[PDB]
RNA sequence: GUCUUGGAGGUAGAGCACUGAUUGGACUAGGGGCCCCUACCGGGUUACCGAAUUCAGUCAAACUCCGAAUGCCAAUGACUU
């Protein structure tokens, strides 16, 4: 399942488990849409970030 | 890194399984009181303290029969980087 990923909040002042997990997105920008399909690794990386990771379905 | 899975460790919490500390009641070995007599063996009075033991109930960084959340060490399946 293709499905969009977005910072709705930045990476500024998060501690550094809540940037490789962003990293590892390829996430490096704020708006930045990076759409990996879908997989229970890679919802399980918005599990860790979801206060800063809006998903969208595709 | 992320999910699954495997683990080591005795923490925060809790509870008393021990090391301690402790509230209150039954239980009363011992003691004291008071008399009798003790010239001595001893006996009776306790709303007098009281060891064990027992019914509950409290609290511990140097208490754990118990034990999380994460965290670390890796595997092999990937999905990114």
């Amino acid at each position: 399942a293709k499905l969009e990923i977005t910072l709705k909040r930045s990476v500024i002042g998060r501690p550094e488990d809540q940037r490789v997990t962003v990293r590892t997105l390829g996430l490096k920008k704020t708006n930045q849409t990076v759409v990996h399909e879908d997989n229970a690794a890679i919802r399980g990386m918005i599990n860790k970030v979801s206060h800063l990771v809006s998903v969208k379905e595709q």
